[PDB]
């Protein structure tokens, strides 16, 4: 009814999962801690001890699963792990995102940070997928966090560190798509990967968020392994940025290109493909009161950014008619433009990639 | 090689000392082992459960396990490089820079993790703050220890009770015990870290008495420097005898003491743009120009470099005894940095670090007076990351 094996004790009725060569995972207890216990046969001992040593070497991190201890009996070996509420899989297939808002994005920042923690220790994750991503129990505030397991099927790369980026880029789309997969469904995930067939049609260029998600993932699931962002690179991507940071970025860019010549390498880079970004004439795409409150060129990103810089600067000096439509600072403010000009931040970010080494534009790139 | 269960230790390797602490091993993990007599079980099992309840956090010491012997009880703890105390008495701060400041954010964050669980730390001193082993990068982190003196407040709020060691203790125990007690002890550790070992309430054998008396001395922090003031103002609030005048654990994390020069600057822009339409009799500026003459050294146009003084276009109409116009200068100088001549950019400094530093070196009370005076627009989301939540 309830086995006690050293400091690991569990009740078989409370079963959490069942897999591979006769392995069952229970809800047990270690030193009065709620833990998930996995019993394994001698066929998996040599493999088990290999994963375990890595846990000891990387459990220091929050976004890596915490290993406690292991004990062996006459027949089995039991492995103690921090009890977690659910997987990223159970979290997407059952839990509604309308009352979470900011939670899913946080899980990728966490997952990516923990995945980076392995890279700092010259470790390579190979089987990274939502069934392995673990969701922590609710804290006192009510917040949660993500943790990785299994440090070495559709999440596999066709081909090093760049491999984990491929798996992750598919996991990002998985959380965003509420269950879909960039390379199609099972029994075609492996094949389409070999071909290079991707489809992120859950992300349309008619919205700001979708584009910013595509640019990142396109790089990640890319055939060219060297064309994939490092783990810490992903974290300084606009995908995780706040509205305060989006706006202050536009401003740093706007003040930066004030003296740069129109024949400048940057402005050409910036105005290159601008017509689609500004929809030919941005004076027409915006509200009447603002349109009536405005040398700003329609096909100009630079003048568009110039308007945004100076209008915020003198926001308190603006009419009540405009302040209402422009939106309160800074959230609805930048949203007023990104909603209307979605490729802007993506285009701006990559076009200002030249000035990445500049100290004013380090916290955006690294 | 002594072996008691899965925890094994070698007696020759003693880390500290009727409790003695050894260097042992748990499941091929490097751990610090403490041996206790049966007399200290009641305190230990109470201590361990708190570690069990809060070791999830990085800035809290990780408890692994304990084993029982014929005579003793052995407790396994994550091995740490050194204490904050050993860290101050031996390590030079000139080649670390922000590491010490980070140890306080870590320490403060871990203390908040306990406060999130309605816990009060009572025996807090640098000997309890532990320094993690170097990571692959070479970096470290701080972790709290010793929860023998820790109060698990039953429910929600209120205050209960009202003792080990001396000089780091709050007066409320010497009946008003709360989370803010940890702030007093913690606030004193800052001065210990900022200094080369010094303490706001004097040296040992009089730290205890002067606390009762209220004698504090932050003479290691003079208003002739920027950091000292921003540190003094914070610590002054933290070590305040008046317990309700003490910052919460989470507020301290949002104090200018931990801000970067980018945030000092990015804050000034938000402030200057905010007072753009404000009347001279405006409620915000009245608080701001209140005691401003001393902040700007009466006339700031005189205190700054020559090229800038000659680069201050007269059309803006800048008054000397006016702080807002000075902030306007920094705002207007920041906006058009690329439009300014190369002559000024050299003295003003490259953006944004040397730029804001150019003023703080000359105006240490600036960021302090502004932040303290700009508490009014705190509820506005443009002024959330500077104050609360
Ligand atoms: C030697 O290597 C190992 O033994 N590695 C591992 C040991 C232990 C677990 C491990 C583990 O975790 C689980 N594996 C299978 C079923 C359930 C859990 C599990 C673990 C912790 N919490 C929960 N929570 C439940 C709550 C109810 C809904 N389902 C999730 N499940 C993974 C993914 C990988 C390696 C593990
Ligand atoms: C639950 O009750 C307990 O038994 N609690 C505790 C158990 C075990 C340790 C505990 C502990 O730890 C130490 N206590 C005294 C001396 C040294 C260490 C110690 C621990 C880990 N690393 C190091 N590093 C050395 C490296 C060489 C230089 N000196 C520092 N020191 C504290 C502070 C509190 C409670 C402990």
């Amino acid at each position: 009814s309830v086995v006690i094996v050293g400091k690991i004790s569990f009740c078989p009725k409370d079963v959490l999962g069942h897999g591979a060569e006769g392995t069952i995972v229970y809800r047990g207890m270690f030193d009065n801690r709620d833990v998930a216990v996995k019993r394994i046969l001698p066929e998996c001992f040599s493999f088990a001890d290999r994963e375990v040593q890595l846990l000891r070497e990387s459990d220091e991190h929050p976004n890596v699963i915490r290993y406690f201890c292991t004990e062996k009996d006459r027949q089995f070996q039991y492995i103690a792990i921090e009890l977690c509420a659910a997987t990223l899989q159970e979290y997407v297939e059952q839990k509604d995102f309308a009352h979470l808002g900011l939670e899913p994005i946080t899980l990728l920042q966490q997952t990516t940070s923990g995945l980076a923690h392995l890279h700092s220790l010259n470790i390579v994750h190979r089987d990274l997928k939502p069934h392995n991503i673990l969701i922590s129990m609710p804290n006192a505030h009510g917040k949660i966090k993500a943790m990785i397991s299994d440090f070495g099927e559709g999440w596999i790369a066709p081909e090093t560190y760049t491999v984990d980026i491929f798996s992750a880029g598919c996991v990002f789309y998985y959380v965003i798509s509420e269950g879909s997969h960039p390379f199609g469904k099972s029994l075609q995930r492996q094949a389409n990967i070999l071909l290079g067939a991707c489809s992120l049609d859950c992300l349309h260029p008619e919205k700001h968020e979708d584009v910013i998600a595509r640019e990142l993932i396109e790089k990640m699931i890319a055939m060219d392994p060297q064309k994939r962002p490092s783990a810490k690179h992903v974290l300084k991507h606009p995908f995780f940025w706040s509205l305060e940071k989006q706006l202050q970025f536009f401003q740093d860019v706007s003040d930066r290109i004030e003296k740069e010549s129109l024949d400048g390498p940057i402005v050409k880079q910036l105005e290159r493909g601008g017509r689609a970004v500004v929809k030919m004439d941005w004076r027409e795409n915006i509200t009447v009161p603002l349109q009536t409150d405005l040398t700003y060129k329609g096909g100009s990103v630079r003048d568009l950014l110039r308007a945004m810089r100076n209008k915020k600067h003198h926001y308190r000096e603006l009419p009540a008619e405009v302040r209402e439509t422009l939106g309160s600072l800074p959230d609805d403010f930048v949203c007023y433009f990104t909603s209307r000009f979605p490729h802007l931040l993506a285009h701006t970010y990559r076009a200002m990639e030249l000035c990445s080494h500049e100290r004013l534009f380090q916290p955006y790139y690294f």
